[PDB]
DNA sequence: CCCTGGAGAATCCCGGTGCCGAGGCCGCTCAATTGGTCGTAGACAGCTCTAGCACCGCTTAAACGCACGTACGCGCTGTCCCCCGCGTTTTAACCGCCAAGGGGATTACTCCCTAGTC
C-alpha cells in the first residue's frame, strides 16, 4: 500500500500551491 | 536496540512543436512651449515678546537588595478521537443536434426626379 503518513504529501502540496498563482476559486459558483 | 538495498515515486530539466500577441510600422492629432501682462504672494528685515536653561536647597516618593516562599511553564507520563489518503459515486459545466423567426444586408422592379428638341 503506497498510504503516505498524515501530512507526508501535505508539505509536497503546499510547496505546489504556494509556487502556483492561479484563481482557487471556480468561476461560476463565485 | 536502529540502518539500509531495493523500490516506488516525485523533481529538474531541456528538446520540440504550435500559437497569439508585443512590438514595430502607418496615419492623424491635440496639447506643452512661448510671446506678453499684471497683480499675488512670499522673501527680507524689524520690532517685539515669551517661554525655557541653568542654578540654587529641600522631600520624602520611588528604587534597589535580601530573604522567604511558592506555585506555574514546561517537561515527563498516558490514552483517545478524529482527520487524512484512497476508493467509489454523483453534480457540473461544454459542445454538439434540430427547426424557426429576426434582421441586416442585398439586389430586382419600378417610378418619379431630371432634362431634350420639331
Amino acid at each position: 500500500p503506497h498510504r503516505y503518513k498524515p501530512g507526508t504529501v501535505a508539505l509536497r502540496e503546499i510547496r505546489r500551491f504556494q509556487k502556483s498563482t492561479e484563481l482557487l476559486i471556480r468561476k461560476l459558483p463565485f
